[PDB]
RNA sequence: UUUAAUUUUC
């Protein structure tokens, strides 16, 4: 191997490890390169900063930003976009809108991605009419709205129940010549399904030839289970081909079948999951722990939760919130014992976590 | 190197 390894090799390696998901491996290269005479650059800082935001170490991300500036490695548009996205997705919207101000004070033009990144945050922050302002502002600066832009607004409008305006934006997109893709059509197929418009969802799935992927089939499967067509969704899972089901496919059906009472069927799909080399994440165990609790069967729910940690999947706010619920409803001290444990392990409690225990 | 879609606690 060793030709002098560049910065670009360490930058490829560090990104690769960041996604994913051995972040601790990544940062020891970052050290190992600086001790070797190889100086990290703007892209080396941006990689790690995005790695650390995805792994939810946002506060540790801004440490590295501080460190770049100190070094006189200037943060560029990308560094700022990584930060603006990371802050939105950790719920720091107004922090993120600060950096949007600061970018311009430093002579950095905001981007197509910067506007996309912020229109997304705005939409997900229940602020649609600000999202549509930022969309008016790109055009004012002739930054061409693209397929990620339109797909985001459409998602936005659907998730606010504003379905017939999403449809109206999909039309506009095409006559304006930005072509939809699998993600466009599959947000819309998410829309229509969530508005009880299953026929319409399937009629959009027919899409030019955009090849549906596993997400579009998970949309329809979830659409079918919620509408109570469990065997039409077991059919589509068969299916109407070449798409390998993944972990969400099984969770969606595991939930559908739990809700229905078909706990036999579900658990065999959960047993089938692992035979086919699809590891059960935190949501598979969540979905069942709920099903078992609400079916009155709190013993087996707890079995599953112990087994969770016999395996490697670490619990969740949902895990604890669900068991908290079921434990209290199962006629308190243990519910409260789970709550202490949730604080030691490192998970932060949410409103419901509080709302339940209290309401003692 | 950075942005959009589907699953679990209603």
């Amino acid at each position: 191997l060793r030709v002098a390894p560049t910065v670009v090799t360490y930058n490829t390696l560090i990104d690769g490890l960041c996604k994913a998901g051995k972040l601790d491996e990544a940062l020891k290269l970052f050290e190992e390169m600086v001790e070797k005479g190889i100086k990290p650059d703007v892209v080396t800082y941006n990689t790690l900063i995005d790695g650390l935001c995805k792994a939810g170490k946002l506060d540790e991300a801004l440490k590295l930003f501080e460190e770049m500036v100190e070094k006189g490695i200037k943060p560029d548009v990308v560094t700022y976009n990584t930060l603006i996205d990371g802050l939105c997705k950790a719920g720091k919207l107004d922090e993120a809108l600060k950096l949007f101000e600061e970018m311009v004070e430093k002579g950095i033009k905001p981007d197509v991605v910067t506007y996309n990144t912020l229109i997304d945050g705005l939409c997900k922050a229940g602020k649609l009419d600000e999202a549509l302002k930022l969309f008016e502002e790109m055009v004012e600066k002739g930054i061409k709205p693209d397929v990620v832009t339109y797909s985001t607004l459409i998602d936005g409008l659907c998730k606010a129940g504003k379905l017939d305006e999403a449809l109206k934006l999909f039309e506009e997109m095409v006559e304006k010549g930005i072509k939809p893709n699998v993600v466009t059509y599959s947000t819309l197929i998410d829309g229509l399904c969530k508005a009880g418009k299953l026929d319409e969802a399937l009629k959009l799935f027919e899409m030019k030839g955009i090849k549906p992927n596993v997400v579009t089939y998970n949309t329809l499967i979830d659409g079918l289970c919620k509408a109570g067509k469990l065997d039409e969704a077991l059919k589509l899972f068969e299916e109407m081909k070449g798409i390998k089901p993944d972990v969400v496919t099984y969770n969606t059906l595991i939930d559908g079948l739990c809700k229905a009472g078909k706990l036999d069927e579900a658990l065999k799909l959960f047993e089938e999951m692992v035979e086919k080399g699809i590891k059960p994440d935190v949501v598979t165990y969540n979905t069942l722990i709920d099903g078992l609790c609400k079916a009155g069967k709190l013993d087996e729910a707890l079995k599953l939760f112990e087994e969770m940690v016999e395996k490697g999947i670490k619990p969740d706010v949902v895990t604890y919130n669900t068991l908290i619920d079921g434990l209290c409803k199962a006629g308190l001290d243990e519910a409260l014992k789970l709550f202490e444990e949730m604080v030691e392990k490192g998970i932060k409690p949410d409103e419901l976590t509080y709302r339940r225990v209290v309401e003692y």
